[PDB]
């Protein structure tokens, strides 16, 4: 078989992440996983480090401080990330950072080209690598190259906040396949090309033909359930169950990102306690929130605001034996988290914007079907398009969020089971295999032809 | 001929000032029409009836609002939810259910007062985001008259509008109008996109009604502005600026101190130019006229504090003993004085982050001397950017591009400056304020 | 033939009541001040109710009166400066004039109730001008003043622009009483070193003679201990006991004031947990901090800063069954607090400046002598001058505070008993009776001295 | 000729002047000490301002004629703990009565001690038995103690340029007792003012550490210390000549032409929170609000170069001041009038003198200042035929000497605004009476008195004290 070449920013089953999504395809084809090893080095690396683990080969590379600052911390995380989440107020464009972004893409692309074989299928992942296919084409690479964006793709009126948006869209048309999480994301990309006169489910633009499609990432719901049962007796689980002592449990797990709406989430739980005082002392909200991107200033500000809200809300409602919001910056093993979800009565997942959000899907998959919890889900998560059994909320409406918490906490068993079974059927109908197998098959349908009109499958 | 009924948040009167009055007065004068709305005053108890004053041929019907009305209608939902979201600032949005209910209550209270004054054939023209529910309230009172709406600010695309929690109800309210008018095509498509892509409707057919959806970009009177700029060129404030500039080039800005206007990005870009081209230090002056706005809204206090700090930091960095780099003034000036400032300047610097149209951009072009015209540096997120192809268009999130555009504007040769001004001037004469007024009134007479 | 005691204070009913009531009962005296109600128009005369032997003469205030008594000069200039916070002082001339005007209005209302031999006892910084206002109405009675908060040294006092007029006002009192010796010497230093007057412990200044003295306020330690036992079985006490589940308890009770050093306190406990990780999950810090002066911008700033620190620290160290800092904005009945103190192993009292701090004294008095807790106390509290059994700390040194917490938590029974008996003997040697009896006796000596040629 | 006639003066300070900064027209410690260094063939020892990647083995020794400069670099860790940390984040705020800005850290204090000991070890190898050692300012409180532990028996004098706070404030510094103990290792502890030396004596007497006796000598920590005040002055007649000589330089003409007849209020300050710049700006605003006829007729020029930018407290006060400049100018500016001309650039000191002379008012209102020489420099720059008015904070040490100044409490904005208006309206005769009174003070305590008096004490105290 042709090798599958996976390219992502950071090269790695219990831990989720990209590895569990792509590993079987790498193992099947004897493929390669190429990318950055997370290290900073003082001088650029001459060649990639090649480690072979059975059938899969790992090719990693270091980055300089200047690379890290301009490619990752800068343009990716201070321009693309805030804009793609509809936060133009947090965007900071810098010309030298953007040039560093392009330079790193080219450096990575030339390093990969030296490892390529003519029949390799190339699968590039996420916003760090928008230019990667374009860079490969300029090196003469004719292989099929597919792209998958894990985060939202903003509508044109928001994308334009990124100053090189036009060049970025041209770069994306170097991919034979541009995959997105949801239909809305793909429509945003198509709307940009059509409504700006750039081109006309195939897109014809910038002298190429592009397949534009949605491949919403799912999970392995049956494995998650087994893991949640297997870990139900670990010490952290007994610790939390002893602490609740019969109180109902609202559970959240989020990177401490401004995309996750943690402040709105905290204030809405406060609003529910004030409006339904009989809940005071009878429910506990646990928020596990490991820090992320601490070296980006926007993340320091959102973290300080959340800490103040935790202190203010807890000072307002705490009793001598009750902390209303248990806020923890510690990271927990993924299997423990599933057992936390199963124990809980409510999953509270209210991002202001999210490509998909797997926590929402993992929350449903952890539940006991005989006594399942309720998912309260922001309508701005990509997962809202599938999880119809969730209570959908608008996170800018704190009163609506508070009512949904109260409804979730008091919901009779029968409706909890109906909503859970509806959501569970969705997870089984679109598990992680569908994302992998469908994208891999679409890549296998592209021909490595010189005529642009011959590449496309059908 | 049926009289035109103008409905807006504030009721004005002279043509030397701008505002809605200059846009609607001649149609009110032509039709013997009525201007209905709030008199700007706050009352302790709600008024039973509107105050009716007739100034020649036009009738003014005014009413006061209570403190609670003010807090929830004007300060609340309108200015704390609609204004930030419609300007793509989801971080500044604060939705409150009680404020939104008060927004609806005030609209209905105004609507019940208007219905008692109406005639069966009156043409009703409603203006701007404070009054999205107004047509709906009138239909529920049995009003069958033609009712048109014109939105002065942008209409956000569906992914941004959804930040407003009662977004579906508001779009339903907008379909009560026979005409949904917007500044630009992009605004009209965002409204169409919501209805079509959410399966509400299919002219638009939605909520059991038929709605004409169109764009009517507001213009100006470029020949009148040019004349005023010449007539006021010798007023004392104009001489003060001229003598003080003393050969330095002049960059002019006039903006409400709104977070929509990009004042911080604008200041930092001028700093960036001075840092990158040190020869300009002492040779150019940036005048920013920025009267305060909505001072009782906390988000407006924060942007003001941030802008004052930047003025102090930047002037402290580059000022010399006879040179203040950025002259920052919180004063309001007579509109005719502004035209004389615009004409005197070499660059108009108008870089909003989001703006429904921006008439300052159009007024700036119209003031210039065609024998020696200034250059317009204009943000691509202003509605005016769709018409003023002669401007140097910039993305305000790119400080380097803004600084390069300023430097390019300040040095642009006469021949290229004249070509750009003539391109923009022709557009202004093609779509002057008459076109906006006559076309909306003509469409209303067709309902 | 016993003269009435007239008590003048902010509000007429622990607290000030327990300190002065026995003297009011003994003399058939009067307590004068504000009744807690607001009026649309000024009250003509005070409302006079007689409760057995004590008369309560109370007055309403208008919104303008209330504003310039509490909100203005007293709390925006005097309070921050006397607590060494020159950065928080906001002097305003009209506020200061309103401060004098309100004192004069209260004084004119009180003068009409006075008998020529009444003994007048004025309390705290809202009422510095009160004696002056009375003298200008012709009042010759003995008038004593007691300042409950610190008196700053002349270099800090001068931050208050009318510092000279205010000290002249204090010399209208026959007695200027302070919490500690350092406070009275700061007042003496201003008068002596600025050439205003001379000593002879009597001060001769502004043509008057003023007795300058310290009267440190105490408690009733034996009453506090009995109350702690009597309330040891209430539901809130059992709630806390059960929730601790063997964990050690560090207790704090403070108004949310910037003088209380709450931010430094939280960070020192954070530093202690960081440097001694085995304490994580084995000790809990309870901070009861009811809000105070919430409509004042300076107090909102410290409150926001403290909440953020609570959230940051708990986020750093909490476990799924352990909240490191239990921060509560609730107020508790005073008798419940004594039971909380008694249950705890450490009392944590770290003001950056405090006139006395009675919580520190209440904490010690609550303890079981068979198993007593340890007091960790800032040396900038007035109580530090008496409570030598405490672990004294400088709150600007977080490491010292963290070390003292650790030492308090591990201290053997013998040393805890030695330190506790030292603090208890002090409390019994200077209980609240001493403050009352000494000041009243001094007031009776001004009146006696007037009966005889000096 | 094997023998040296005069004992060398060894000046020890945090920063040793080099290059342009040795010139008399620059100011600083150099103009205070150079004549004694030249007279005695002395040495100036201390840090060269540089950061080195590894500690220096020995000092760099440069000779300028008769004077030797012996300097050393500091490591980043040394700099962070000695200079940025304990000196500038603990001592400086506390000694200026800002307990709210003070931040103690044990590791920083240890590095402060370590750096003092390292510097003392390097100096000890250069000393001769009769050298007179003159140590300067709060960075070096421990220096004499470290030298005594190396066996140094020389006369060592200390002069504090900043205030010494009273005991209730000094105690905010956690190692206060140790630091006072260290200060008693000096044969002389010199201060700016009587209030400063009394605060030091108050600490020792009221804490039972020692007693005062035999006229001005303190007996504490087993030593005898002369405690005295030596208020620093200026060269008023040299300042006058510089102000006239530079009256035609381009920056001066630029300012003159831009004012165009408007009155000029002049301030020069490092951007320190001790200098009261926010209160100063807001009081000028209050004057403009209360006296609108002044709008457009007077300009406030504030030259405020940045200082200690890597200390967070300095970043915050700067941000607050920038916001105030922007807000006040937005409120009152006209199209040809900037009310507050706020400049962060540094100017040649002689240019500053020509600015002071041109102005009508010197506006010098620190919340706390050891002395403040700008206030004295302002007086000296004036033309006696038409002199400007000094508006001066009572919390500057110079307030005790400049009796012709208008004294203000900067915590009272209304008084400061009134003083500005009073200064702007003052008739010539009273301006001259006040100016001549201040000028005579400057001439009768010029910079020579500070130097000759301290050097005289160094030449005699330790020896006179050895008499039984
Ligand atoms: O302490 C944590 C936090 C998160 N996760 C995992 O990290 C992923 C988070 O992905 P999601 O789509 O929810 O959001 P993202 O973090 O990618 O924005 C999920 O698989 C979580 O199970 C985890 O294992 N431990
Ligand atoms: O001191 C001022 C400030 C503004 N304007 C006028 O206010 C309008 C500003 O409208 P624009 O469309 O530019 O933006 P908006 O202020 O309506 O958001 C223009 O007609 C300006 O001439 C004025 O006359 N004087
Ligand atoms: O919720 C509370 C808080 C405080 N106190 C009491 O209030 C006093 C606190 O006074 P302290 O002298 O300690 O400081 P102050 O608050 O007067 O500055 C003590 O008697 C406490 O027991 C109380 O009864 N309940
Ligand atoms: O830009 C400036 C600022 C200050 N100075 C000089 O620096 C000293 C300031 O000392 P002062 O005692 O007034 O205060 P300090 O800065 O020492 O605290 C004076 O000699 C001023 O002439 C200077 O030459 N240029
Ligand atoms: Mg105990
Ligand atoms: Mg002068």
């Amino acid at each position: 078989m042709s090798r599958l070449i996976v390219v992502s920013n950071r090269v790695a089953p219990s831990a989720g992440g990209l590895a569990v999504g792509v590993m079987d395809a790498l193992k099947q084809t004897g493929g390669v996983w190429f990318g950055w090893n997370g290290e900073i080095v003082g001088t650029p690396d001459a060649a990639p480090a090649v480690r072979r683990d059975g059938n899969v080969t790992y090719a990693t590379l270091g980055l300089t401080r200047r690379d890290y600052d301009q490619y990752y911390r800068g343009f990716s995380n201070a321009t693309l990330w805030p804009v793609f989440h509809y936060r133009s107020d947090l965007a900071r464009f810098d010309r030298q950072e953007y040039a560093g972004y392009l330079r790193v893409n080219a450096m990575l692309a030339r390093q990969l080209a030296a490892l390529l074989r003519p029949d390799d299928l190339i699968w590039v992942h996420d916003y760090h690598l928008l230019p990667f296919a374009h860079c490969l084409r300029e090196l003469g690479v004719k292989n099929p190259i597919g792209f998958f964006l894990h985060i939202p793709f903003p509508s044109p009126d928001m994308l334009r906040v990124v100053p090189p948006h036009d060049e970025l869209v041209k770069f994306m048309c170097a991919y034979d396949i541009a995959g997105f999480q949801t239909d809305a994301d793909k429509r945003a990309f198509s709307d940009y090309i059509e409504r700006r006169g750039i081109g006309t489910g195939m897109l014809h633009a910038h002298g190429r033909v592009v397949k534009v499609a949605a491949y919403p990432i799912g999970v392995y719901p049956d494995a998650i359930a087994e893991a949640a049962v297997q870990y139900g007796g670990r010490k952290p689980v007994k610790m939390l169950r002893d602490a609740l002592g019969g109180r109902k449990l609202v559970m959240s797990v989020d990177r401490l990102d401004y995309s996750k709406g943690l402040v709105e989430r905290f204030q809405s739980f406060e609003r529910m306690l004030a409006g339904a005082p009989d809940w005071q002392g009878r429910v506990s909200f646990v928020q596990i929130a490991p820090p992320t991107r601490s070296d980006v200033q926007t993340y320091q500000r959102i973290r300080e605001t959340l800490e103040r809200e935790a202190g203010r809300i807890n000072g307002r409602f705490a009793q001598l034996d009750w902390t209303p919001i248990q806020y923890l910056n510690r990271k927990y093993e993924r299997n423990l988290l599933m057992a936390f979800f199963r124990m809980s009565q409510v999953g509270y997942v209210t991002p202001l914007r999210d490509g998909m959000n797997l926590v929402a899907k993992e929350y449903v998959a952890s539940q006991d079907p005989a006594d399942p919890g309720v998912l309260v889900l922001s309508e701005f998560a990509g997962a809202a398009a599938e999880l119809g059994g969730a209570l959908l909320v608008n996170p800018y409406d704190h009163a609506q969020m508070a009512d949904a918490l109260a409804r979730a906490l008091a919901m009779p068993l029968a409706e909890r089971q109906a909503r859970h079974e509806e959501n569970l059927a969705q997870l089984r109908n679109n598990d992680l295999s569908v994302w992998r197998d469908t994208f891999v098959a679409d890549l296998r349908s592209v021909a490595a032809a010189a005529s642009v009109t011959q590449r496309a499958g059908r």
